[PDB]
């Protein structure tokens, strides 16, 4: 249920697992043991950042051990999202836009996954600004116009022109940026982030 | 670069690893210490499937332990696939058609990511027959027309509508099928599994 | 600092893979977008339990995804341990008063890895207690003397008796139990939980 | 039969999670879709490794993924070894006359397990060889006598005397050796790859 009751459970359970009882490990955090008895009880709430790096440092582990999974919010297996509940970011250099990012479904069963639907308003490919890559791997759609696409080393690019239609997978870290193509005004796409 | 040189290079590691010198793995598989050795050397292209079980299965490991990985199909990252180019499969049932799936690009470094566009020609929601599950989870987007989607108990589906613009996250394994929604002709969806 | 400042660089990370700035991510938070600047330039340290799991949630991940692994602790790849060092500790559960759990190197580096020397005082295989299975497999040693172990239905257990220098492999989650063989006072086991 | 029958059953989920038919499939091979119905019928034992190889290239994938794990060889989730079962091995590489690996307990649930008695009969630190790293973690015990490690740069190396009961971990990829501590003739060690 809780960030608290899981961090309960996962505490006793590593507790246990390096053979320590409440005292031992109280010993270790300027606690009593009455106190860490409380947290393995679900008492934990209020314990802050940096007393959770210790308690996870005293322990050997990080803590991400410690602390539960994202959750579930899938309904038997799904999740659906309607087209007016996007939340929507637009690229803006000095009040003007080059990009809308249009969010698409997400779940905390996969947080990796971010779909967008992008729509491109800046059909200069100079415009074009380099990421730094992304941590995962990457699936594009050209929904609508035609993508001026850049890869690789910014200072010296891969390129291609993607129409209508095509798709492309970029690895992760493989930093890129796009437009549409010169001159041909908006373009549209779909990137899945996964 | 080959499945015999991967495979040289894998199979010396793993003998090295259990500590077995040629003659010692020899003795196992009804071969000469020279073979082995030959194997090592590149020249183990001819062996069979069965063959390479017994190899794993006296290294106490997978034929997939001792074989490379899918390979590199990209160009610096990336890997693009033009419209014309897509690979299609026809759901047909008595020389009737129910969908249609236009291949999107792949990759041998992300194996399960299998992209569709899908063309869905029934709009009887009857005709949704229950697949199993998928291996990998999968991402949806309503690309056109309204798609009436089931899953879970292929007894005792869940059910919705999703519209054009929707999104929508199935789990692996979770079993689903979808049509048009009722008399509404045809839909179209794209299709990420990952 | 290393909780905050991990903590700061994940945070950023999160909130720019899925298009928040800082004011969207406030606002779902019900903060300013000058806190949770604040928190990116490493201000986050008081940050309870309770509110790193919100800010989990609305950015639909976990906290482990928010916080740093658990960090290094080895001198150039290596970690050492004198026997004088050990931590000497009762034991947990039902193994306490006749076992001794002399605990030996870990790192944080791999945290499942919980080393022992196990002194088993119990030479009683009939009062024997089974566990409910380790979380991570355990290879194990007999070090000195012989040992009863028992395995699976504690109703109906498999058994074995091992002398010295035997070795066995317990997988996850599998129920056992060790004693000394019947009569013989004691032994020791070195078991290796990874 | 098992490399066979999975491979059969695997090959048939990959053809099927790529929408491609026996003949889809077959034309890529230059074979029939009898050919390819024989092998999802268990009649692929006699395919080559490079058949394999294309088999895999086609279907975007490795060999690995379309043949199945390693197999259970636990009695009820354990495995044992009595020490007169153990490998006797006189070693690989650098480490041969001077080392003798008396090998326990292995596992195709756990293929990177490989536990080791190395009774080591150089005394010579000097003489000392370096190995250029293992591919996965190593935990080590001093079993008898007094033990001379090495590890990290050849030519500046960090150094430990290790006296019986020590422990030591050592991450993958660091290179290391081992001796006998200068003149008391011959020292044991457990190793522990996993
Ligand atoms: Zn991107
Ligand atoms: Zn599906
Ligand atoms: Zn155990
Ligand atoms: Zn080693």
């Amino acid at each position: 249920k809780t960030a608290s009751t899981g961090f309960a459970e996962l505490l006793k359970d590593r507790r246990e697992q390096v053979k320590m009882d409440h005292a031992a490990l109280a010993s270790l955090l300027g606690e009593t043991p009455e106190t860490v008895a409380a947290w393995e009880n679900g008492e934990g709430g209020e314990l802050t950042l940096t007393q959770l790096g210790r308690i996870a440092h005293v322990l050997g582990t990080s803590i991400g051990a410690l602390t539960p999974p994202a959750g579930n919010d899938l309904d038997d297996g799904v999740i659906i999202q309607m087209p007016d509940e996007r939340p929507i970011l637009k690229g803006v250099r000095d009040n003007v836009d080059y990009y809308v990012y249009n969010c698409l479904v997400r779940t905390k069963r996969a947080p990796s996954l971010v779909p967008l639907v992008v729509d491109v308003l800046t059909d200069n490919p100079d415009d074009a600004k380099f990421n730094s890559g992304h941590a995962g791997n990457e699936f594009l759609f050209v929904l609508e116009g035609e993508i001026h696409m850049k890869w690789g080393d910014k200072e010296n690019p891969k390129e291609a022109l993607l129409p209508t239609g095509a798709s492309m997978f970029v690895e992760e870290h493989v930093p890129h940026a796009f437009t549409a193509a010169k001159g041909t005004g908006s373009a549209k796409l779909i990137a899945v982030n996964f």
